């Protein structure tokens, strides 16, 4: 195409594998629940400020199990979306907040969960799927990707970054989870950034 290829800012054999395989994220599915609460973000309904990277609390759950448990326990916690190696499922409308990152995170950011995977390919697909969903939301909300990890400013936040800069929570996901699969947030962010650039037609698509 007329567009330049993205130059990766982070060395990543897993990202290389994703790009070379030309992985295609699945369609975003809606699975909403009538009794979930619908409250605006701190700047209003329809005004999220960014997106949070979570991994699921359990290492052995399925996306279906996670969702069923959440519907039963929504007064304790619920999130906007789950991704695994096969599916992207939005469980609450992104124009309203969700209950996944403590009081301060919840007022600002879309909460997205990475379901755990147990093989190389499934893990790589789940990373592609998270990154694709995140880039889609940033594009839809006219937000630009900016990692908050080191200075507490921007639109892409790990739960760890929320804990560090905002408080109201102490979870450090997804760092240890990604490390256990020989990956990292730095690599995930580089993938989000590239996918955002592809979607906004600034760099060439894969193929
Ligand atoms: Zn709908
Ligand atoms: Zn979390
Ligand atoms: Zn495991
Ligand atoms: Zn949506
Ligand atoms: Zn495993
Ligand atoms: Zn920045
Ligand atoms: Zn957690």
């Amino acid at each position: 195409s007329s567009l330049p290829k993205y130059t990766p800012k982070v060395n990543s054999s897993i990202n290389n594998y994703i790009r070379k395989k030309n992985m295609k994220a699945p369609r975003i599915e809606e699975d909403y629940t009538s009794y979930f609460p619908k409250y605006g973000y701190r700047n209003g309904v329809g005004r999220p400020e960014g997106i949070v990277v979570h991994d699921t609390a359990n290492d052995n759950s399925t996306i279906d199990g996670e969702i069923a448990f959440m519907k039963r326990n929504y007064t304790n916690a619920f999130v906007h979306a789950f991704v695994d190696g096969n599916r992207i499922i939005e469980t609450a409308p992104t124009d309203y907040l969700s209950w996944g990152a403590g009081p301060y995170g919840n007022q600002r950011f879309i909460n997205v969960e990475i379901v755990h995977t147990h093989d190389y390919d499934s893990f790589a697909r789940s990373m592609n799927n998270y990154a694709d969903y995140a880039a889609t939301q940033l594009q839809y909300y006219n937000l630009k990707p900016d990692s908050a990890e080191n200075d507490g400013r921007g639109t892409v936040w790990t739960h760890a970054a929320i804990s560090n800069f905002l408080g109201g929570t102490d979870h450090a996901d997804p760092h240890q989870y990604l490390r256990s699969h020989n990956y990292s947030y730095a690599e995930l962010y580089d993938l989000i950034y590239e996918k955002y650039l592809i979607k906004t037609k600034q760099v060439a698509p894969w193929g």
